[PDB]
DNA sequence: AGCGTGGGCAC
DNA sequence: TGTGCCCACGC
């Protein structure tokens, strides 16, 4: 863990580089990826990707035992744990 | 539930 | 560097 975060309140460090310049972002404000559809500006593109969907209603994800979809796969991880029991 | 959003990391 | 998942936390 060599790239520590130069902010001095922030005391957080990552392995690789990219990681700094992207984290680095939630100092600075930084949001350079728009939704076009209701101007709300967002830190990163796969963010912005799924935000969307909030929109248009895609739900690619489906439950495996009920078949309820889920615009994240996350959302459906987080569903299929209740049909245990 | 709905979903923002940072962290790890593959390609 | 850019793109895009998984993963996990928070409200
Ligand atoms: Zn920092
Ligand atoms: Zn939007
Ligand atoms: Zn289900």
């Amino acid at each position: 863990r060599p790239y520590a975060c130069p902010v001095e309140s922030c005391d957080r460090r990552f392995s690789r580089s990219d990681e700094l310049t992207r984290h680095i972002r939630i100092h600075t404000g930084q949001k350079p990826f728009q939704c076009r559809i209701c101007m709300r500006n967002f830190s990163r593109s796969d963010h912005l990707t799924t935000h969307i969907r909030t929109h248009t209603g895609e739900k690619p994800f489906a439950c495996d035992i009920c078949g309820r979809k889920f615009a994240r796969s996350d959302e459906r991880k987080r569903h299929t744990k209740i049909h245990l029991r």
